């Protein structure tokens, strides 16, 4: 099997105020930098074979702490980059709700149908992360793989892994510096642990 | 929303050797007794409104610790009882694999089509836990509900909660004295946390 460890980036400077980032690239927050160290300590217990990360700072810096703790390299991977939120990028959740209430409603209620104006469709995110996961399954069979990514590609990944409709997108928790443990087996994928944050304690 | 905390019984005497219990009723192991206390300690940190438990000892004893820590009464619920494993009940996994390889293969490969001889179907389990969850959603809106159950009903519950086929049965981890946090929202259910065992520390066993 593949032991797949799916990690969300530690907290960015934009997360606590709820500003959509998409492809935009803020640094980790001070809290985030601490979260990443704690997560790296937590994952140091495991034998790791490979670490993939979205190339954006928040993910890459999180990946780098895990790699440094285990003396591995980080392999950048564009296919697990955050969705292009288009015009939402730079906007607070409250601003989106006020300026684009109907688009916000579609996002919450029927995420699978969304295409961000000036940006990417959720279908597109699903396609790219699924392709990545298929290649990982083949290439890294019988290994432990860490994948450092963001909310939207991660939630799409859970849909692909379970073989469920993209409409189930919101049914998975995805907190900063969390990890999930998936076993990619011969006939199915198994979510053994989802959205673990215990290592963060107070953070 | 409903904050639904789905808990698997702490370790029974039969869990570490892999003997199928079903409706057979073994005690918690000494380790499991400690697990239940650690879990109860963990869940004592937040407000709980109601605790439902399968009436089998392994679940009920786990539920009793959580209930006592919060000044609640355990509500016995037959609809979250373990599947009737029928002829497998009392057999080790390796014995089942040896004696009934075809039925074991069906169990692993196509769980949604399984029915244990002298026992219950997986479809039956799905039906009864789904009805239970529907009633919980209506009765306990804006409350925190603990449900103490077993691997098979819990896995069926995840299928029902996600509104997905019973063929996804095996795709969810379910360890002794673990908890999952689900939000039952208006339009969907969200698995916020699945199969959390961090509170157990050195007393955590996968198996
Ligand atoms: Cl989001
Ligand atoms: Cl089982």
């Amino acid at each position: 099997m593949v032991k797949l460890i799916l990690v969300r980036a530690a907290e960015s400077e934009w997360n606590p105020v709820g500003r959509y980032q998409g492809l935009l690239d803020p640094d980790l927050s001070e809290r985030g930098k601490k979260q990443a160290k704690l997560l790296a300590q937590e994952l140091s217990r495991e034998h790791l074979d490979v670490i993939y990360s979205s190339p954006l700072k928040r993910t890459y810096l999180t990946a780098l702490e895990i790699a440094e703790a285990k003396n591995l390299e980080v392999i950048k991977e564009d296919r697990i980059i955050e969705i292009d939120h288009g015009m939402w990028s730079g906007m607070l959740v409250e601003e989106v709700m006020e300026k684009y209430p109907e688009d916000f409603r579609r996002w919450v209620e029927e995420p699978h149908k969304v295409e961000f104006q000036g940006g990417e469709s959720l279908a597109s995110v699903y396609n790219r992360v699924k392709g990545f996961l298929e290649e990982v399954r083949k290439r890294h069979w019988n290994q432990t793989v860490v994948v450092v990514s963001h909310t939207v590609p991660m939630r799409a990944m859970y849909c692909a892994l379970l073989g469920v409709d993209l409409s189930k997108f919101w049914s998975f928790g995805c907190d900063n510096a969390s990890y999930s443990v998936i076993h990619m087996e011969e006939r199915r994928n198994v979510i053994l642990k989802l959205n673990i944050t215990c290592h963060l304690g107070e953070f």
